[PDB]
């Protein structure tokens, strides 16, 4: 059934540093004829410090080696330079050091500060992502019969205390988007949830084919969360439990809380 890698960690220097040290890891073992791999970042803090460690430790694999190729797993329907922009973010922290050829965030350049986008725009930027990805990944039918969705090397995750992961959102259209047909689809925050902006994501069949789900998460509040991706049973499920059906590699970086 259900066996991903857990570990936990009792600080976020000690997290940062095994989500950093987990991608080296899954970069070496592939070896450089395989490079550069695909990896889709996540937002959010916890993944922020596992970049800064990448920017401060392994540049050189990065820049002069071309280990990654950088894509953005989900996107904020806000300008590149928004500080709610998850690019903007990695851009900050690490991207800003990384050759433009290998560096794909999602086309935010129609979105101005004078009109909120709406799920028209996300739309939009979401079926251009799609393309790109097809275009530059390898291309896998979903049920060795079903659509074709590009196969990342490695997804970076976060998880809410709404149990979502990217920005696919319970009871999402996003959410349901498990066959293949749609590569990146689209999503509104739940309440609990900000900034209060329209999403483009991967779908949970991109995420299904990626050959590494690597889940950095903390916080007791999140805790529901992990128990019901874990559970035997889906019970009062929350969003992120589709991982359970993650056909490559999943592993849990956790805190001490969200584990207990
Ligand atoms: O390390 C963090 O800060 C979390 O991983 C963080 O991302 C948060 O708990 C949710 O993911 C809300 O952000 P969204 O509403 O955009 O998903
Ligand atoms: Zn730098």
């Amino acid at each position: 059934s259900f066996k991903p890698t857990i570990s936990v960690h009792a600080t976020p220097q000690e997290l940062s540093a095994a989500g950093c040290r987990k991608i080296v890891e899954i970069i070496e073992a592939s070896g450089s004829q395989q490079w550069p791999l695909s990896i889709a970042l996540a937002g959010g803090s916890t993944p922020k410090m596992t970049y800064a460690r990448l920017h401060d430790e392994h540049l050189n694999l990065l820049r002069e080696k071309r280990a990654l190729r950088f894509f953005m797993g989900d996107e904020r329907m806000v300008p590149a330079d928004s500080t709610d922009s998850n690019y903007n973010m990695a851009r900050e922290v690490l991207l800003h050091d990384i050759p433009d050829d290998l560096v794909f965030p999602f086309d935010t350049s129609a979105v101005t500060p004078s009109a909120e986008a709406t799920s028209a725009d996300a739309m939009r930027v979401a079926e251009a992502y799609g393309k790109q990805l097809a275009s530059l990944l390898p291309l896998k039918s979903v049920g060795e019969a079903g659509p074709k969705v590009p196969v990342f090397d490695v997804v970076l995750l976060g998880l809410g205390s709404d149990g979502h992961t990217a920005s696919i959102f319970p009871g999402s259209q996003a959410e349901k988007e498990t066959d293949g047909k749609v590569v990146v689809s689209v999503g509104f925050p739940s309440e609990t949830m900000k900034p209060k902006v329209w999403r483009v994501t991967l779908s949970p069949a991109t995420i299904m084919q990626a050959r590494n789900v690597i889940v950095l998460a903390t916080g007791a509040e999140k805790k529901w969360v992990v128990d019901g991706i874990l559970a035997d049973t889906a019970h009062k499920a929350p969003v992120a439990r589709f991982l359970r059906g993650c056909e490559g590699n999943v592993s849990f970086l956790l805190d001490k809380e969200i584990a207990e």
